[PDB]
């Protein structure tokens, strides 16, 4: 399958040094234009405008982050700086191990994410929508650091 199982992990340390964790599961689909590989890392939420070399002097994240990007309604960004896959490629250049797109406000992006390339990304690009997107963004919009685990299967 092209199904991606995504686990989102919230964690707190204790004085003993042992962690308490809380996991939320959800499902998306791997883009055919990205790798069909598993990935894992700290979530970094980015506004889709942040993947433009606009303005900027933008943030350096430690290598290995999982980008979570909620697409805008296309009416709000009619002049996109890069294609949606281009923005994923840009994240990978900036150290992302994977990108998860919430495409619920731009479901037509799935057409581009389902279309193959002879220059595919070497890292996975997952899209979520529906209840799965709602589950993801509810956790990401909490104050807390979270880790994502993306599993092929």
């Amino acid at each position: 399958k092209e199904t991606a199982f995504v686990e989102v992990v919230l964690f707190e340390s204790s004085p003993s040094g042992d962690y308490t964790t809380h996991t939320t599961g959800l499902t998306g689909r791997f883009s055919r234009a990205g790798a069909m590989l598993s990935a894992e890392g700290e979530i970094v939420q980015m506004h889709p405008l942040g993947l433009c070399n606009n303005n900027d002097e933008e943030d350096l994240y430690e290598y290995g982050w999982v980008g979570v990007v909620k697409l805008e309604q296309p009416e709000l960004d009619p002049k996109p700086c890069l294609t949606v896959l281009g923005k994923a490629k840009r994240a990978v250049q900036r150290g992302a191990t994977a990108v998860i797109f919430d495409v619920s406000e731009n479901p037509e992006a799935i057409d581009q994410l389902n279309q193959g390339s002879e220059d595919p990304l070497k890292r996975p690009v997952v899209y979520v929508k529906g209840a799965d997107a709602i589950k993801l963004m509810n956790i990401v919009n909490k104050q807390k650091v979270a880790r994502a685990r993306i599993q092929h299967l």
